[PDB]
């Protein structure tokens, strides 16, 4: 065996040592050192400049394009620069370049307190600064990056090993792999030989299938390598090092342990006979179960028992540990720090927690003490069994603080809490009860699992209803800000924000200036920040310490289902964790099995952040299991009726479907859906996208009718926000002063809208804007097939959601200056009509029925009670309460200032009219099964459109739904057919399509009189129907003695 060693060159001394008013920077050049050959470093140069952070440089060259700051000299080890300074304290900014290309991505900051001799060394592609070339040399010819992948028991994939005579896997249990003082790599190793990637590996890891493959001896003690650091090293045949890198091990962890580990159950499993704790930690060197008293004193520390087949650790004790607080004391190598870390971590399978999630807690969720009276018999108020059942789903996407934080008729101590839903006499609950009575069927809850980003210790939090003095007490940023003079005022924070409104504008956005500071220490966050996946959030409980929150959560679920009569959907956020690495307070999973539960860059091993935060890896078997097990608890123990997967596109199709198969065994009628856009993970696995989920019964949000009715798309900012009008805001037919939308473009949006009203099916046949016969898949959506679904239950239509601007704020952005306030209210209703009267599942943001505004805030996740306010006393819609946060919306300030004051802010009259409009629409959808056929083939047999093609009246949507003899059986004994007419236009429109029929305006709309969306509709003798501007009419063929002719779909 040849010894792997450093280059036969000697470890370098310093080329020059900085003198007075100088710094020296060495570049250790690996290429030039390995090459025998002399190097002309004339293309190497420094870009140097002073800023407020670093300012010690003397007369640095200003121009970026100036490459003439070439090396002062060079030797075999590389170039070096002698840099003139003005002082020897502080730090300098340095960008090391070749030509004008950065050799180090990090913009370096050489600190003269970190390195007091001001003589430093760096290596191309390495962000670290070294005190000597000797240190840099050992690093340049040491371990770098992490681009080797130990993907199964006997397979290593690694580009660094290609063509090299010696490829080895070096390992060290308690230290880092590194060369000794003789420059020899003296740790233990496994020898690897070249091989071809297997079919199994290429199937599992298609994004790695082009990597050079190397084979381990099929008898290696894998457990012994996996307990510490492993490093892949390649060398030349004389043993001289080629490269060394860290090893990503999730693959071999799954191949070695996953099946054995999948067969076990995890967490603190409490049951009569005792308790069994189990945690998966297949790389850990030691795991102890630490038991804590209620006052958080250690009362025991138990070495756990490792199971060799699975890599799980278990500990079995008596039932006296019920209610005990506990953590897992880990001894485990973390590849990010390259240290055998020592720390206590809460249970990833925690089912109860202490305040702020510091300790997990042993709980039996089956305990009757943790349930409201009657909980076990709680039934789902709305059926979800058939597709017809599912299609009735009409969702109200809500947030615990958005519901009750402002409602003075909710008891003060329940505002912002789960139990606010029990305050039957409150404005908010009475409003939801009427929404349910009129046909809202589901409450969807924004994150109510354990989020990280609200402090659950009440003393560390200040909300805007509390004294400004409390805010100063808990928030040193406020106390050091321009607002510090309010500290000893006697005003509440809300009182201050209110007085800041009058002088707030784009040139003085002081409301959001204060609110941005308030956001850091208030109770408010959407919560897409997972701390523990299977514990209720603590801050929404009146008592966040211990099991209390569990009963309060269930009391809320029971109130929504039993007393409000609505099903419950939970937002889940398995696509990322709040943090990873060995340090962060909220890194749980990545402390316990480092580098396994996060998705990592193939070259560097950095946790990726395509999401907001620390991307998870649901393609890994034990995280797929964690997800399914978590969903099982929410389903069984919390009686959740459905789940919305945040960013579902970062999950494999196979994993979401496996989860659904598992949960259907517990609740056969559970419904899964999520945001299924096309993602960038398709090189790693088939993603759970709109296209790939076709026919599976997993729903996805549709961006098709959304964009067509709202106008524009999620990538818009600046003038596009106003120019890109939608069907709901008058594309083509009521242009604003900025837009250039053509009539052809407006009719394309109507084609997408009709398609979406028919369920956005791939095979639905319609007549497009040009008179052409088109299947839904042939209607273009920004280059993609527009119709993608098999059944309308696979499509969730919407025109407003918690993310991006509210519908009202978009109408305010887009509406023509001459559209008055009453017209804009009808625009809101007409936009919602395309959703509520369509065949796809209907989804909507809490408060659209109240013209909800966020004061133009686009992304309000941390914009507090102020911008997310919903006023259930109906005094206004929260419009014009200050400029939104400048960091994200500042580039919109110009367009906001131009549009904001076009009309008055809605008041009680407009909000009451909007709620009437809204409940009219939901009542119509609820009233007949024809609106909610469920099955795509049935939609194709029954649903058609009029006013199509080249001669259409723009903006007039006319849909027919057949219940007559040609469709099959009568699904609705009262009618033979329905017509949905949405006149999204400022003209009256007359229809002759139904001349000679016995069409009648629906009784529901007639009863509303001049408060109806159909106010002023005329159904003449001859059967012609006229609709006023900005109106919606549902008309029907009354059913007689037998099923009649109906409205048969036209042959196309
Ligand atoms: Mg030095
Ligand atoms: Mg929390
Ligand atoms: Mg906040
Ligand atoms: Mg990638
Ligand atoms: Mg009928």
């Amino acid at each position: 065996d040849v010894v792997v060693r450093l280059p036969d060159v000697a470890v370098p001394g310093e080329a020059v040592q900085a003198s007075a008013r100088q710094a020296v920077i060495h570049l250790v050049d690996i290429a030039g050192i390995t090459s025998s050959t002399p190097a002309d470093y004339a293309t190497k140069n420094l870009y140097l400049w002073n800023n407020e952070t670093c300012d010690a440089l003397s007369a640095p060259v200003a121009d970026w394009n100036d490459v003439s700051t070439t090396p002062t000299g060079s030797d075999k080890y590389g170039p070096y620069w002698v840099i003139p300074l003005t002082k020897e304290s502080g730090c300098i900014n340095v960008i090391v370049r070749d030509g004008t290309n950065k050799l180090i991505d990090s913009d370096l900051r050489v600190s003269f307190s970190d390195f007091t001799d001001r003589t430093v060394s760096v290596i191309a592609g390495n962000s670290a600064v070294y005190d000597s070339r000797a240190d840099a040399f050992r690093a340049a010819f040491g371990v770098a990056l992490a681009d080797a992948h130990w993907v199964d028991k006997t397979t290593l994939l690694w580009p660094g090993g290609e063509n090299k005579p010696i490829v080895r896997l070096y390992y060290s249990h308690s230290s880092k792999v590194a060369a000794d003082s003789n420059g020899e790599f003296s740790d233990k190793y496994v020898k690897l030989t070249p091989t071809t990637v297997s079919q199994q590996v290429s199937m599992r890891f298609p994004h790695l299938a082009s990597y050079p493959a190397f084979k381990l001896p099929d008898d290696v003690n894998v457990d012994e390598l996996l307990q510490g650091e492993t490093v892949a090293i390649a060398a030349e045949s004389d043993g001289i090092l080629s490269s060394a890198t860290q090893v990503q091990t999730a693959g071999v962890l799954d191949d070695t342990y996953a099946a054995a580990a999948e067969a076990l159950s995890y967490g603190a499993q409490l049951t009569d006979s005792g308790v069994t704790f189990r945690v998966w930690a297949p790389t850990a060197q030691q795991v102890e179960l630490v038991i804590y008293s209620a006052d958080k004193k250690v009362i025991a520390s138990h070495p756990m028992t490792r199971d060799s087949a699975s890599g799980a650790w278990s500990w079995q004790g008596g039932s006296d540990l019920k209610g005990a607080f506990y953590r897992y004391a880990m001894t485990v190598y973390h590849p990010q720090s390259r240290k055998v870390e020592q720390y206590e971590v809460t249970d990833p399978y925690a089912h109860s927690l202490s305040t702020n999630s510091e300790y997990s807690q042993v709980v039996d969720l089956n305990d009757s003490a943790l349930k409201p009276e009657g909980w076990d018999g709680l039934t789902m108020p709305h059926a979800q069994k058939t597709k017809a059942d599912l299609a009735k789903m009409t969702i109200h996407e809500s947030h615990i603080r958005d519901l009750s934080a402002w409602d003075q008729t909710v008891p003060a101590e329940l505002r912002g809490k789960y139990l606010a839903l029990t305050a039957q006499e409150s404005n908010m609950v009475q409003h939801l009860k009427q929404l349910s009575a009129s046909g809202v069927t589901h409450i969807e809850l924004l994150p109510v699992f354990d989020l990280a980003t609200v402090n659950e210790f009440s003393d560390k939090v200040a909300d805007i209803q509390q004294p400004f003095s409390r805010l100063c007490e808990v928030n040193s940023a406020v106390k050091s800000s321009e607002f510090a003079g309010y500290c000893d005022s006697g005003s509440t924070v809300e009182e201050v924000l209110t007085q800041l409104k009058q002088n707030d504008s784009k040139d003085n956005p002081q409301v959001q200036a204060l609110n941005t500071l308030v956001a850091q220490t208030d109770s408010y966050n959407w919560g897409y920040d997972p701390f523990h996946y299977t514990v209720p959030e603590g801050s929404y409980a009146t008592d966040p310490e211990g099991t209390a929150r569990i009963k309060e959560f269930r009391t809320m679920i029971q109130a929504i289902k039993q007393d409000l009569g609505m099903n419950v959907i939970m937002d889940v956020v398995y696509n990322h964790t709040n943090a990873a690495g060995p340090t962060d307070r909220t890194s749980v999973l990545d402390k316990i099995v480092p580098w396994y539960y996060q998705r990592l860059n193939e070259t560097t091993g950095s946790v990726e952040s395509a999401t907001c935060c620390s991307d998870s890896a649901p393609e890994h078997r034990m995280f797929a299991k964690l997800i399914a097990d978590s969903l099982a608890v929410w389903t069984t123990d919390y009686k959740i009726d459905g789940f919305r997967f945040d960013l579902m596109l970062y999950h494999p199709k196979a994993q979401i479907l496996s989860a659904w198969e598992r949960i259907k065994a517990l609740n056969p009628d559970i419904y899964f859906f999520g945001e299924g856009w096309d993602s960038n993970q398709s090189d790693r696995f088939e993603i759970a996208s709109q296209i790939n989920l076709k026919g599976t019964g997993i729903g996805t949000f549709s961006d098709r009718l959304r964009d067509a009715v709202r106008g524009g798309g999620p990538f818009d900012s600046g003038d596009a926000l106003r120019q890109n009008q939608g069907v709901g805001s008058g594309a083509g037919v009521l242009p604003n002063e900025l837009t250039t939308l053509s009539d052809d473009q407006a009719r394309h949006l109507a084609d997408l809208t009709r398609l979406g009203m028919a369920g956005n099916l791939a095979d639905f046949v319609l007549i497009d804007k040009d008179g052409a016969v088109k299947r839904g898949s042939e209607i273009d959506y920004n280059g993609a097939p527009g119709g993608y679904a098999a059944d309308p239950t696979e499509v969730v239509n919407y025109v407003s959601k918690h993310d991006n601007q509210t519908l009202w704020d978009m109408i305010s952005y887009k509406a023509a200056q001459e559209a008055d306030l009453d017209t804009r209210v009808r625009m809101q209703a007409v936009s919602l009509a395309t959703v509520m009267l369509g065949q796809g599942i209907a989804f909507d943001q809490q408060g659209s029925e109240l013209l909800r505004s966020k004061s133009f805030t686009r992304d309000s996740y941390d914009s507090g009670d102020w911008f997310n306010r919903v006023d259930y006393s109906l005094q206004d819609n929260n419009y014009n309460v200050g400029m939104p946060r400048s960091s994200d919306d500042g580039s919109n300030y110009d367009i906001i200032a131009r549009v904001k004051d076009a009309v008055a802010t809605p008041g009680e009259t407009e909000l009451k009219q909007m709620t009437a409009f809204y409940q009219e629409l939901t009542a119509l959808r609820k009233s007949s099964p024809l609106f909610t056929l469920g099955d795509g083939a049935t939609v194709m047999k029954r649903v058609d459109f009029r006013n199509t093609g080249a001669d259409q009246q723009t903006g007039l949507l006319v849909m027919t739904i057949d219940d007559g003899m040609q469709a099959g059986a009568s699904l609705d004994s009262r009618v033979d057919g329905i017509v949905v007419a949405i006149n999204a236009a400022p003209e009256s429109r007359t229809l002759q399509d139904f001349a000679g029929t016995s069409l009648q305006l629906s009784a529901i709309q007639q009863a509303a009189g001049d408060r109806s969306l159909a106010s002023g509709v005329q159904v003449a003798a001859d059967g012609s129907v006229t609709l006023p501007a900005w109106s919606v009419a549902v008309l029907e063929l009354p059913q007689g003695e037998s099923q009649g002719a109906g409205l048969p779909v036209s042959s196309k």
